């Protein structure tokens, strides 16, 4: 076990979801982001908020992306209220291998509907 | 008993330098410092100076400030040597595990983080 190949700037399944080429349960859309239920949910409610812009990893985000990344969080909290997560929730961004990043397209996880535990992985 | 949402927190003491903390970064909008109950070899918080009690009550105009928390987070992670990655967390309410009602972004790294994230 050794060989690896990666294309961080390349297309991902989340690109395909944004382009509507493959289905997803869409919760919210606007001109700059998409919110949809996770296909491998880890809580009774688990959705993602992703930018339309392909920022591959938060580690390579630019200063001028601050509004957009904040917009993910605002959209995430609004969607959580509309889905009834009034007892609370956890927001998560994963970076790289130690962070458990599954897809090279920045994504904010929102999890709720159960007690979330500590440490957060 | 019960610090209620809207009440001051320990973070006010850390901002005013009334208790010791290992401060990583400070600007006019936010402060980053190491967590005193770390859950990974690197574990730090990024907090706004504006008192936002809970992410559920952030206003629309707080967008750029919340974004700024993530940008400072990622800068600080790079400066602390987290070249293999890290995990960012914001908790809301009881199910989120929050009791300290001031918005705070966790950054954890220096070990493999697992799934699910709690």
């Amino acid at each position: 076990a050794k060989a690896q190949v990666a294309r961080p700037g390349g297309d991902t399944i989340f690109g395909k979801i944004i382009r509507k080429e493959i289905p997803a349960k869409i919760i919210f859309e606007d001109d700059r982001c998409l919110a949809f239920h996770d296909i491998s949910p880890q809580a009774p409610t688990h959705f993602l908020v992703i930018p339309k812009k392909h920022i591959s990893q938060i580690s390579v985000a630019e200063d001028d992306d601050e509004s957009l990344l904040g917009h993910l969080m605002i959209v995430g909290k609004k969607c959580a209220a509309d889905l009834g997560l009034n007892k609370g929730y956890r927001m998560v961004v994963n970076e790289g291998s130690d962070g458990g990043q599954s897809v090279y397209h920045v994504h904010l996880h929102v999890l709720g509907g159960r007690q979330m535990h500590w440490p957060p992985g």
